[PDB]
């Protein structure tokens, strides 16, 4: 089984980048077989319909200090928007000033999820790095200095930029965490 990489004491940006790169590579090697992760509620024989996409870059779910520890260490992904939505971004922990990342997250996510970015920058001072499942959809592209960054949502009230499938709908879901870390970075 995968053990989450706890990068909360890797706080120099160069070194953090190396650790996150290695975490993704190590994680992908565990996915050479089997990409399902959550067991069916209606079937003892089965996993549910949610699977990870192995051939993908890490995305980030920004969180407060306590959430990073409680979820990151315990294979839990929290919602950060109403109707059980989890918003993730390609925008890495070292890209934007913490206040500016908060401003953008507030424009991107409403109130009512487990993490509420409307409480201010403390809710994005830490991060969970994940590989997204097939349930995440691209909701927009931000351009920072010539470079595009995807934003993605699992459920919530979002559209791409009757349901027959079994998957989790709650404010905390069982989900493989690649890494957890802090945005309190230095040279």
């Amino acid at each position: 089984t995968w053990q989450v990489r706890d990068l909360r004491r890797i706080l120099r940006v160069s070194e953090l980048r190396q650790h996150l790169r290695q975490a993704r590579t190590d994680f992908r090697s565990t996915l050479s077989q089997f990409v399902y992760f959550n067991r069916s509620v209606v079937n003892p024989n089965a996993y549910d319909d949610e699977y990870l996409l192995s051939d993908q870059r890490l995305t980030y779910v920004y969180v407060d200090e306590v959430t990073a520890q409680l979820c990151g260490l315990n294979r839990l992904l929290p919602s950060n928007s109403p109707a059980f939505g989890t918003v993730a971004t390609a925008m890495p922990p070292w890209l934007l000033d913490p206040q500016e990342m908060n401003a953008i997250l507030q424009q991107s996510c409403g109130q009512g999820g487990f993490v509420n970015y409307h409480h201010g920058p403390s809710t994005n001072s830490f991060f969970l790095a994940i590989l997204m499942s097939q349930l995440f959809i691209r909701i927009r592209t931000d351009v920072i200095r010539g470079q595009g960054y995807g934003w993605y949502a699992r459920l919530g009230n979002y559209v791409e930029e009757e349901e027959t499938r079994e998957f989790q709908l709650s404010d905390l879901i069982h989900y493989p965490i690649v890494a957890l870390g802090s945005c309190h970075l230095t040279r």
